[PDB]
């Protein structure tokens, strides 16, 4: 079918990748990927188009509610769909969106003489111009945008809109029609050859090779006899493991490692020991290895892509029967692991078994006592999962069967206790099954939150059809905000061939369940292409000319048809809910940094002031780590606020969208302190000391009494920007990169670096800002320990969360971020947390961080 034709290469476009490439492979583990998940997401299509009109705004439109959510005296503005006509009248912030619907009805029904059909249960309230809605039963406060307009001061806009109209925006967004157990010999593998090896001709070539279950080596690892350096090299010899055949579990992976000695790293290749379909592995295999940069087994198990320049070794995997081999099915590994004996000792060990189940790494007695005293695991300390499959071992099917028995009986653990679970450190399928299961209940928003992690455990996945694929599918077909960001962090890394294939086959699936979304984010892929085009020229011409010059240039160009069309109209990459309407060109501009960043800004009449919103276009850096800091940096403020405290966060938008490409929002109305400290000439600012400066920016923002809550709101962000760059280790912090609102909400841009890369980053105090915090006043000890009081606060409350950090943190390493390499990275959140403490202890530990942060200021209040 033409239909079917053009959807297609909609997609092939789309995903930045040609269909005819994933058939080309001739794999049937892909095709069978394509042929399921193909299945699976259109099946979520047609449940999807028959959903119920406030079940389709709950998909469509995921409410926006504040971390408390999950009086006072309140203004509105409400207009019916299309017709000019507003209401502006007064509820309260506690007033259900219901009775404001009911209200606006009245008025309706007698400005236009007629009684009303309609019951305020036929309407949802869109936000003027936003694809956002207000419905269900919360009082308005309780909605991030009224709690928005609150905290500005600014009036809601809202408009009535009818079930009939969204059931029309439904159906006009609708898809088009239609035994192993037995081998007890020891495993082995001959590894035949080499092929394209470059390396120094003067010494020997050394294959390493390694059996691993996740990080943990199944036996000793076996290196082959040393051989001349040479583009062919030959060995044609057998590498015995120190494992048996039987013994091997269904996570095995063998990993190699080529290199040079007279030692010089060249390449590395794995692969799984069973296939998608649970065989044994037997007969040749050509790994095209991937270039060394010295076992890797967190290293992907698919060959590298690139086969004209990579190196290629050549290994024979030995039949060993004469009939194929598969992995026991779990009705056989049930029955095995159904027999053990249970633990049966003293209460001496009951209590040094419950000080180590509530406690790290263990001793050899330790592990033993946990494996002995396994049942008592499963029934009395279910949440000691992942220190039971820690001490289990891995290279014993028998002892393999025994913890799979009682795991298959385990009971659902908290959603924290699985994100443990999918680190590298659980491979094992059964183990990552259970963790997705307990993963059932994360709410959206909690999904939302760690759906970055989730898709980097992508990268540690054995197989293509896996349980985590088809969870994060589901979720995002069942909820358009998932979607967005699914296929964004997936689209962002395309130009990875380690991941180019799995991620390529997701996105196509995810198409095939949304044909409508396919071409919104089209639409948004043919943006991202001009600004690309665009911002190559401003490069070009920022080395060429004056900055009014490539301005003006800039303008021409954006002001050609193609530009006009390309970048206006479309859902926000960074907000599905913001849409960026009307390009306003003249207000376009590029920054003066290196990669120099285009600064494109955009009206829309329909959402009036709420409208008029900016981006950043970045191209030439890696912007993953900025968004990872922005994001935890998002968590602290909603772990705060979950404990009723606000401290007046800015967790503006950051998405990395293409090869070192993505955008950043603009938080307009605000200024670098580098500027305001500038101190110009012929301002309300200017200052008779420098000191005085940002005071007087404030004031100038700020007059009469609205100064008190700048003040305040300067004090709060503060408070949470210094223990979250603390927390995280963000260094390299100075006057360009710290902003300020007109409000007086302090902020921080361009996060470089973090966990203090490896020098320990200290707590930071400086002057000028203890100055605004003091109201400008010298001594003002109230205010700086009403400061130091929210700093406090704010610190502890996060290392109640200290697991939920280190979790995510870890899930991360499979990124491949610099600063987040290894365990020394993560050993900064352990000791900026300091969660081997107590709280009296930390706190402790904290003040006099925070003492050492004041003595450090005080040598230039000294000045
Ligand atoms: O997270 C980053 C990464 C790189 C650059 C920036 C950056 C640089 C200048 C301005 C700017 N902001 C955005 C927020 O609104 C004010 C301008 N962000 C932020």
């Amino acid at each position: 079918d033409r239909v079917k034709k053009l959807i297609n290469s909609q997609i092939s476009l789309l995903i930045g990748k040609g269909l005819h490439e994933f058939d080309s492979l001739r794999d049937p583990e892909v095709n069978d990927f394509r042929t399921k998940m193909r299945q699976f997401c259109e099946e979520a299509a047609a449940h999807r188009q028959q959903l119920g009109w406030v079940e389709w705004l709950q998909y469509s439109f995921p409410l926006q509610l504040e971390p408390s959510a999950r009086n006072r005296a309140l203004l509105v503005n409400v207009k019916f769909e299309g017709s000019e006509e507003s209401f502006t009248f007064q509820v309260s912030t506690k007033d259900m969106p219901l009775a404001l619907m009911a209200c606006a009805l009245r008025k309706k029904a007698t400005v236009f003489r007629q009684p009303l059909v309609e019951q305020p249960e036929e309407y949802a309230l869109q936000v003027n111009g936003r694809h956002e809605y207000l419905y269900g039963n919360y009082p308005l406060c309780h909605f991030q945008y009224i709690c928005s307009c609150l905290h500005s001061g600014l009036t809601p806009h809202l408009t009535m809109v009818h079930s009939s109209s969204i059931l029309a925006m439904r159906d006009e967004q609708s898809n088009p029609a239609p035994s192993l157990w037995s081998l007890e010999q020891p495993f082995s593998i001959e590894l035949i050859e080499g092929r394209k090896v470059n390396a120094d001709e003067r010494m020997k070539l050394v294959v390493q090779a390694g059996l691993f279950h996740g990080n943990e080596m199944l036996c000793k690892t076996v290196s082959s006899s040393e051989v001349n350096v040479c583009s062919e090299p030959v060995w044609k010899q057998r590498l015995e493991f120190d494992i048996s055949v039987c013994d091997l579990p269904r996570m095995a992976r063998l990993c190699f490692a080529l290199y040079a000695v007279v030692d010089c790293p060249i390449a590395w290749a794995n692969l799984m020991l069973f296939d998608y379909k649970d065989q044994l592995k037997t007969g040749e295999r050509c790994l095209y290895m991937w270039p060394s940069v010295l076992l890797n087994p967190a290293g992907t198990v698919r060959g590298n892509p690139n086969t004209e320049s990579a190196a290629a070794l050549v290994i024979y995997l030995p039949e060993v029967a004469p009939h194929p081999v598969y992995f026991p099915a779990l009705e056989k590994i049930l029955e095995l692991g159904r027999h053990g004996e249970r633990g049966r000792i003293t209460e001496e060990e009951q209590l040094q078994l419950r000080e180590i189940l509530e406690r790290g790494e263990l001793y050899e007695h330790e592990k033993d006592l946990v494996w002995k005293m396994r049942h008592e695991v499963q029934e009395h300390f279910p949440e000691a999962l992942a220190r039971l499959l820690l001490v289990t071992k891995w290279n014993k099917h028998e002892d393999v069967a025994q913890m799979l028995y009682l795991l298959c009986s385990w009971p659902e653990l908290p959603v924290l206790s699985a994100l443990e679970l999918l680190d590298f450190s659980f491979p094992d399928c059964y183990v990552g099954s259970f963790a997705i299961k307990s993963l059932r209940k994360l709410t959206d928003d909690e999904l939302f939150q760690y759906l970055l992690q989730l898709v980097q455990v992508l990268k540690y996945e054995s197989y293509l059809d896996c349980e985590l694929t088809k969870f994060l599918l589901g979720r995002a077909l069942a909820n358009r905000k998932i979607g967005h960001f699914l296929f964004w962090h997936l689209r962002s890394e395309m130009h990875v061939p380690s991941v180019a294939l799995r991620f390529g086959l997701i996105m196509e699936a995810y198409c095939r369940g949304s044909t409508h979304h396919m071409k919104v984010l089209m639409k948004q892929g043919e943006a991202l292409s001009k600004l690309k085009a665009l911002n190559d020229f401003v490069k070009v011409s920022s080395q060429k000319t004056t900055k009014p010059q490539t301005k003006e240039m800039m303008h021409m160009c954006m002001r050609q048809e193609t530009y006009m069309e390309a970048l206006s109209h479309l859902q926000s990459p960074l907000d599905p809910s913001t849409l960026l309407e009307e390009v306003c060109v003249e207000q376009c501009t590029f920054m003066d940094s290196k990669m120099k960043p285009l600064w494109i800004m955009y009206s829309s009449e329909e959402a009036g002031s709420a409208g008029n919103v900016g981006i950043i276009f970045k191209n030439g850096d890696d912007l993953r780590q900025d968004m990872l800091t922005l994001q935890m940096i998002q968590l602290m403020d909603v772990l705060w606020k979950q404990e009723g405290l606000d401290l007046r966060m800015t967790p503006y938008g950051c998405l990395p969208t293409g090869d070192r490409t993505g955008l950043i929002e603009v938080v307009l109305h605000s200024d670098t302190i580098a500027n305001i400290q500038l101190n110009k000439s012929n301002m309300a600012a200017t200052a008779a000391f420098n000191k005085d400066a940002l005071l007087n920016w404030l004031k100038s923002k700020n007059p009469g009494e609205a100064l008190d809550r700048a003040i305040e709101e300067f004090t709060l962000s503060c408070a949470g920007y210094c223990v979250a760059t603390y927390v995280l280790g963000i260094g390299d912090r100075h006057s360009d990169n710290i902003m300020i609102r007109e409000s007086g909400q302090l902020f921080h841009i361009d996060f470089g670096h973090f966990l203090g890369n490896r020098e320990r980053v200290p707590f930071i105090l400086t002057y000028d800002f203890v100055h605004v915090i003091q109201q400008g006043k010298t001594n003002n000890s109230e205010k700086f320990e009403r400061f130091r009081g929210y700093c406090e606060r704010a610190y502890t409350i996060l290392r109640r969360h200290g697991l939920l950090f280190l979790h995510l943190f870890a899930l991360m390493r499979a990124a491949g971020l610099p600063e987040l390499s290894c365990s020394k990275d993560i050993q900064y959140l352990k000791d900026s947390l300091a969660l081997g403490k107590t709280e009296e202890e930390a706190l402790k530990h904290f003040r006099v961080k925070f003492n050492e942060a004041l003595r450090e200021s005080w040598k230039t209040k000294v000045n």
